């Protein structure tokens, strides 16, 4: 087996992250007036209107860039875009018409739909246009997705590390979700610059460098891990043991979910894990130092196995097969309903309702 | 084996938490004018000045209640109290002098020190005084702690389910950390009223009923689990596998910690797990739905181990031994230092410095 060329500083500004210098761009490198000048002849055609099309699109619109939306006419996204103020015929079109109008084509359809639609959209990404992704899913797993970007266009990526809903809300607050950028194909000598400028234009906080392959392996891993799948499994397991030993729902929920999200996890994020430890009792410190190695070892096998499911392509197959179905929306909502109806989340609805700021 | 008596509704106001009625009190039940009248002849002597002494004491002081601090003279607590505006000889004294002046003795020493000082403090908690804890640790594990509260005083508990730093900061926003309340001994018929009034007076959000035994068991189990020990272990294991497969630190940290605390975990806390899932991509939802039952299954044995270590007394014994040492501050700090110097947390420093709100 073969190794991989490292990410290259190229003499650019860098930050030392715990022993590795990484390429990093910050908002002051791309102020609003500069972005407007840089893109003054461009049209961002944003294809798709999931939460990334929402957060990236509305941030581009607010920053004054010439952005339009392309989605299946009279589908769900179409109406969702209308209710965010995109006007059919002005800056909301069907997919083919948006691509004809745009110079930068932001493929923000579902990863499954990126594969399904690609035979039809590829002839429209002509010379002089730029093809943009927010995930390496489609072009990297070509054996399963059949997505081959044309060799005569720049192919760039900007990947916000957060929910599209928080890409929007943080930007409104003066904050911002971090983004990866990557170049998959550079034909002009400007793909990188466009990827970094795009990354700032969509409201990112800081931008750091990756590759399409690194990004898709990280992303697929994390969302299945602690970002979404792990944290939920953790909550479910801890809550169940408490309920089986007699603890009332309110007690078990406050000791599992509420204390975490309303107190301790925000301290981790504001000041780091040691600060959060030091903000709790000597008892909880002794207890937490005792048991985090036991939790690390219980989960490490699960994590190296999940990374394998990502690398070999199983998780990609799963998503292509489930989300590639026309009724994917209806059956995903079925499984979300199962989450909704678990005791722990029925209890959560009541706990949240009692918060002083919801009264 | 022996069973236990359930919690008693007693025909009080109740809230249904997923099929269980629970005694819940709200701030509206104790308006500020009521509180200040109810406690007008009392003195809260608050013993200790960790996070809870800081959070509860300053909330009582700002609320207008007659609170004083009692801590070892010229130690760390004493220094911090003086910085927080407590005045020696006015509302800041040593432990014995404070107890002598108080009518409600809030024992907020470390759970190891509660056991160490208890033979000297017990004779000072005389008839007409009230003993108060924020943790069932001492009286419930009497065979290990040797804490036996006097039979002629009320003994009560209000346990804020969050760090004392958050008890303080939420109070200053008109929010609040929720509290358990419980009664160990009631010789007046007024112990419950007092525990609930204290829970509200120290700044709690809503107050639900528990017992001393139920509180300490769920509490010790919670902090060792996903509250502090469990979330740390998950972070370390997920981050290590990523670093073991070549991902840069900024990528591995963002895909593990930053996106979690800055984006997705706040969504869980504000609207529940299903809302968070629906705010993410169709690929993320497919993966999270495929893996949360796997993480639950891999973790639940660790949690049945944890609850048994809490139940039988190993955890309490562990904390009594380690924290009861005189140099507990520097011994605990040393272990906190290993955390600070972990690659993941050194990286997090630079990640946090790059946030736009921190410029
Ligand atoms: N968020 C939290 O902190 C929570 C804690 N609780 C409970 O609240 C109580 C207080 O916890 P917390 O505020 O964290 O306190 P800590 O665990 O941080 O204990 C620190 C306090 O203990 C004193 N102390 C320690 N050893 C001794 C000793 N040998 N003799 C005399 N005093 C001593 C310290 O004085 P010095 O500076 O001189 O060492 C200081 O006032 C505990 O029952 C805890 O379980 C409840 C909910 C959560
Ligand atoms: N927070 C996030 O969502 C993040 C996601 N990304 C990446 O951004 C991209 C978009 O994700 P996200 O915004 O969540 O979108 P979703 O995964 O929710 O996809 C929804 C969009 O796909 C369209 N679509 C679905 N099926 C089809 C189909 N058969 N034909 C045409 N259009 C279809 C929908 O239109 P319709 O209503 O008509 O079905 C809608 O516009 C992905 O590459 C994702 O991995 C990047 C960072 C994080
Ligand atoms: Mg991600
Ligand atoms: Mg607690
Ligand atoms: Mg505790
Ligand atoms: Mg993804």
């Amino acid at each position: 087996v073969v190794s991989a060329a490292p990410l290259a500083t190229r003499g650019l500004k860098t930050i030392n992250f715990g022993g590795t210098e990484e390429v990093v761009h910050e908002r002051a490198d791309w102020p609003r007036e500069k972005l407007l000048e840089y893109f003054k002849n461009d049209t961002m055609a944003l294809i798709g209107y999931g939460s990334q099309g929402y957060g990236q699109g509305l941030n581009l619109r607010d920053n004054g860039l010439n952005v339009i939306i392309g989605v299946r006419k009279n589908g769900a996204s179409w109406k969702a875009a209308i209710e965010d103020g995109w006007v059919p015929g002005e800056n909301l079109f069907d997919v083919k018409e948006a691509i004809t109008k745009g110079t930068i084509i932001m493929n923000l359809l579902s990863d499954a739909a990126q594969s399904e639609t690609w035979p039809d959209l590829k002839p429209l990404i002509t010379e002089g246009k730029t093809l943009y992704f927010s995930h390496g899913f489609s072009p990297v797993f070509k054996d399963l997705t059949k997505v081959e970007p044309p060799s005569n266009v720049d192919v760039i990526l900007a990947a916000p590390k957060g929910s599209g809903r928080t890409v929007r809300s943080l930007f409104l607050e003066g904050r911002g979700i971090n983004s990866s950028y990557a170049v998959w194909n550079d034909v002009t000598g400007k793909a990188e610059e466009k990827a970094i400028a795009m990354a700032v234009a969509i409201g990112s906080g800081y931008v750091y460098q990756t590759t399409f392959e690194r990004e898709v392996n990280s992303d697929l891993y994390g969302e299945r891990g602690c970002l979404m799948g792990g944290i939920h499994g953790m909550f479910l397991a801890q809550y169940e043991v408490l309920r089986e030993n007699g603890h009332t729902p309110s007690e078990a929920f406050n000791e599992t979910v509420e204390e975490a999200t309303q107190s301790l996890y925000p301290l981790i994020g504001k000041y780091g894990m040691d600060y959060m430890y030091d903000a709790c009792s000597t008892t909880a410190r002794r207890g937490a130092l005792d048991w985090y190695p036991r939790f690390k070892d219980a989960l490490k096998p699960v994590f190296v196995e999940l990374y394998e499911s990502v690398k070999n392509g199983t998780e990609t197959q799963r998503s292509l097969d489930f989300n590639g179905a026309p009724d994917y929306r209806e059956r995903l909502e079925e499984e979300l309903e199962t989450i909704r109806n678990m005791e722990i989340w029925k209890v959560g609805k009541e706990v949240r309702k009692l918060r002083p700021e919801n009264q």
